[PDB]
């Protein structure tokens, strides 16, 4: 065995982790991340967001090569070799993983393979093939990150039940295809698998898909995909068969069919859970909730004051921009900085096809929250861009405070969609009202003055549509 | 012939004037709108902006679609049908120009067809081949764009000698296409001609294609199309001669070949040039200078208090952008409202692939305006979005005032580049610091993602690339 010390030691080397890590070493402390996978990056670099925006191009471009059949542009079916697209996929991730472990030199963060665990309240174990190393410190960032939800009638043993991590190492293409929860990665997974041939079924307990979206921002995706999936909302899966032909599911609610359906593999993406239980987080002292999570505050404080925990650990939303940055408020107040993490604001995109992006309250949340709002819309059939980019059915929305007349939200449906959360994002951290966006001159032709626009609708001074807010 | 009257006569309908004119009608002035062509929506919509997407949007699918090839998905050459693909461009046109028809109808403009021409400073009289319209108006608004620039050294007879217009019929494809003019006009029909086949030679009297674009920036774009393309910088078409296999171009300079070169075509992609010397300006009262622009102010009021200039009819920079804004605040103006037309930024975007988008201040123009800034770079080579989507090639680019810290600038080159210029428009006209936009958090992975890094490279802040600044 073997016996260390530092400052800091962060747990877990995803998008989070690291950046707290590699925040630490740039703010002169003395720091090593404790990593149990072979690479570093964590889920959004391995099997996840990254992983996904690779196969989702793929997806994307050979979705609009076949569209410019009907225009002139006709390349036929693609000769499609799946093991040198995962090949493709692999080097990718290997690239940025590089860079990481580079970069981790770099700083002369040390980087030690082993599964931690809190042995006291300054000290931490970690077991790895190397050998068992003690890690002795005075203080310790959590970012162990979450891991996919099982149920436990589903028979998760059998190689054609597949979470999130299967479908994207892209084994085979399934003939036919049960996506299990109409969230972002699932429709993302379908997306993917259907460009490359499989049949698509969604099966989701809600009544739109992306639950946590607007309506009619929503109703704009739905029109799209249920072109190319069978969507079944309202709908459950009551049990699941492993058979030599398939996977045997049955459903029960709205959409349901009589009999049990058949297909070649079933992904089962119905969300995330906390890696809050396994990290003997009681031996050092801080509390573990009952859902997995280690609840923090404004500084990203356990209850135990040297010990601090980010990212999916933590609470929602699961997404990586936000591990990130508190990653580095939780190094900057380590290393003695007066910082907080509170943004009023965290985007969420979809990368599906059309993407669906948005950031700040949704009308759902404004409305509960009972804020009294006026929205605008752009709808992208007005677009001079969008039409000439063959991708005419979006829409931009802004969400305005109705006395302040502050962009409160804002959100798009459309293809490249997330490119515009960008200006949004800004426009509601800054303050800004619905002339200091109408008035800022945006770019023609491109999608994002719709932005723009979409403001201009709501100022009533938009001519780039019938304006029915003035006399 | 014929004899009416109104408040407000428009004299062009693109971009500039149908804005104007809309805008009249929604402040409840009594509008009529003068064009000589068939269609409104001027060059933008029928010879300009909007075709050029189009045509842009399939010779990106057809590269993107190429370069799968080595990565599992294998299209093999597409088979073209130009006149197909002419057809869907005139089909875009089309219900764009339809909408616009009837907006005006909505609206109540009333639109007049022919050449308009200045009898007196309150009447302007139209020939069309109706008949002959007298109008007699209180407020005129002159919006009659430009045009393209003509040597006279060339046989621009020759149908193979090509303005804009004539490249976007899509009557062939060349097999050997010569592009005069290494601006923005010019790089992109190469771009659409060399998807479909033709092979592309460049020559810019200039060193550098796009000019006014900062060198950093065009250096990347350059080290890409001078793959697809044989760039001819520093060099100068001093003869061409139209023969009957070809057109004979003699070029002097640094990248001149010995010879004359024979080519199946010869855009001449020089420039544009106002139209205000063909309005018989002279005799309603209004000054054209002397290359052809009628000069304004912050409310665009030519010297003639009553009547407005608006669009590429009144300088630099001859964007579509600027016309539609500067159209609201003419029209605003003429309904009694204090407003003034003064921007601190107009963004600018080459939709080439990678895209060149930039708005603010570029380093040139600081570097000469003796304003002391620093400058941030985040390079798409450390993204993951970029690396994902096989575009790894690619920066953006901030431009701060090195003691306020505000961003005044800002540039990017890369896939869909032009659509992260809202969130830096924004930002500049906010008055936003680096801190602002490295504190707000953007979605990952995203391309925009890059404005806040490279600001967070401007911090001092940033983790995801080594980190110089902090020690
Ligand atoms: C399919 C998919 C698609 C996604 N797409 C997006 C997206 O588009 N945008 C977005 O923002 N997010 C996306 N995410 C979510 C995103 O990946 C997570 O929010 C992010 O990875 C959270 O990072 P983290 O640092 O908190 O945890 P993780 O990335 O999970 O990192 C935790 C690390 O700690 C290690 N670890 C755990 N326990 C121990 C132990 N005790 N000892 C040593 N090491 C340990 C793990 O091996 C892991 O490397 C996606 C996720 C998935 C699954
Ligand atoms: C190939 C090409 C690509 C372009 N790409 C972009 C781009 O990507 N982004 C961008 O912002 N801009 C682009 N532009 C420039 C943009 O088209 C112009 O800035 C814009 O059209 C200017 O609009 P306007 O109203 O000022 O003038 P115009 O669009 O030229 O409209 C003037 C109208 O007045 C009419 N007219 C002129 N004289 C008379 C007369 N005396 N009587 C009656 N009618 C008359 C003309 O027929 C015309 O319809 C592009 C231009 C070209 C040629």
């Amino acid at each position: 065995s073997t016996e260390i010390k530092t400052q800091v030691v962060v747990l877990g080397a995803g998008p989070a982790g690291y950046s707290a890590a590699f925040r630490c070493a740039d703010l002169g402390l003395e720091t090593v991340i404790v990593e149990r996978y072979n690479t570093l990056g964590g889920v959004c670099l391995n099997v996840g967001c990254i992983p996904s925006k690779a196969l989702l191009h793929v997806a994307k471009v050979i979705e609009e090569a076949k569209a410019l059949a009907e225009h002139g542009i006709v390349f036929g079916e693609p000769k499609t070799d799946i093991d040198k697209i995962r090949t493709w996929k692999e080097k990718v991730i290997n690239q940025l993983t590089g860079g990481l472990a580079g970069m981790a030199k770099g700083r002369k963060v040390k980087v030690v393979n082993g599964l931690g665990k809190f042995t006291g309240a300054n000290t931490l174990e970690v077991e790895g093939e190397n050998g068992k190393t003690v890690i002795n410190f005075d203080n310790a960032i959590i970012a162990a990150g979450s891991r996919p939800i099982q149920l436990p009638f589903i028979p998760h043993e059998d190689p054609r039940i597949w979470d999130s991590t299967d479908a994207l190492e892209l084994k085979e293409v399934p003939e036919r295809l049960l996506v299990m929860g109409g969230g972002i990665i699932g429709l993302e997974m379908g997306t993917v698998y259907h460009a490359l041939g499989s049949q698509i079924d969604v099966v989701e307990m809600f009544d739109q898909v992306i639950p946590a979206a607007d309506k009619d921002i929503v109703k704009v995706f739905t029109k799209r995909i249920s072109k190319k999936f069978n969507l079944m909302l309202e709908t459950k899966v009551t049990a699941v068969e492993a058979k030599e032909d398939g996977i045997y599911v049955t459903m029960e609610g709205k959409k349901a069919p009589a009999e049990p359906q058949r297909y070649d593999a079933v992904l089962v993406a119905i969300g995330r859970v906390p890696n809050g239980k396994n990290l003997d987080a009681g031996k050092a002292g801080v509390e573990v909730d009952d859902r997995g999570f280690i609840r923090v505050d404004k500084q990203l404080r356990t209850n135990v004051p040297h010990i601090f925990a980010i990212g999916d650990i933590v609470g929602q939303p699961m997404l990586a921009h936000k591990g990130v940055h508190e990653g580095h408020v939780a190094a900057e107040v380590i290393a003695g900085k007066k910082h907080y993490f509170d943004p009023k604001v965290i985007p969420s995109i979809a990368y599906t096809e059309p993407e669906v992006a948005w950031v700040g309250l949704t009308e759902k949340e404004a409305k509960e929250k009972g804020i009294s709002y006026e929205t605008a819309t752009f709808p992208w059939a007005a677009s001079g861009r969008a039409i000439a980019s063959d991708c005419a059915d979006g829409m931009t929305k802004l969400i305005f405070d109705k006395e302040s007349h502050r962009v409160i939200g804002g959100a798009i449906v459309g293809t490249n969609g997330g490119e515009l959360l960008g200006e949004i994002g800004l426009a509601i951290e800054m303050g800004c009202d619905a002339e200091d966006i109408a008035l800022t001159i945006h770019a023609h032709p491109t999608l994002h003055e719709s932005v723009g626009l979409a403001a201009e609708v709501f100022e009533g001074s938009i001519t780039d549509l019938p304006n029915p807010k003035a006399k």
